[PDB]
DNA sequence: ACGTACGT
DNA sequence: ACGTACGT
C-alpha cells in the first residue's frame, strides 16, 4: 500500500 | 539510494 | 496489493 | 563517485 519504488 | 553526485 | 529513485 | 526507499 505504501508508494516509496512501487505503490500497490 | 545512494549519495556521492545526485542522493536518491 | 510491489518494486523506483540520478547527478557532481 | 553508487545504491535506499514501505505499508493499504
Ligand atoms: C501495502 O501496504 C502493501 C503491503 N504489503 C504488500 C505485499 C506485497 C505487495 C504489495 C504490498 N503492499
Ligand atoms: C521500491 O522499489 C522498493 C523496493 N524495496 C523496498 C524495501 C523496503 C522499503 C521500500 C522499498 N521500496
Ligand atoms: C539508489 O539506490 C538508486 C539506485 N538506482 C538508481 C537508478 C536510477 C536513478 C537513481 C537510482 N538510485
Ligand atoms: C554523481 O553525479 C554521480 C554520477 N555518476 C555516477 C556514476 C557512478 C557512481 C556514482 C555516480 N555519481
Ligand atoms: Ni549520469
Amino acid at each position: 500500500x505504501a508508494x516509496v519504488x512501487a505503490x500497490v
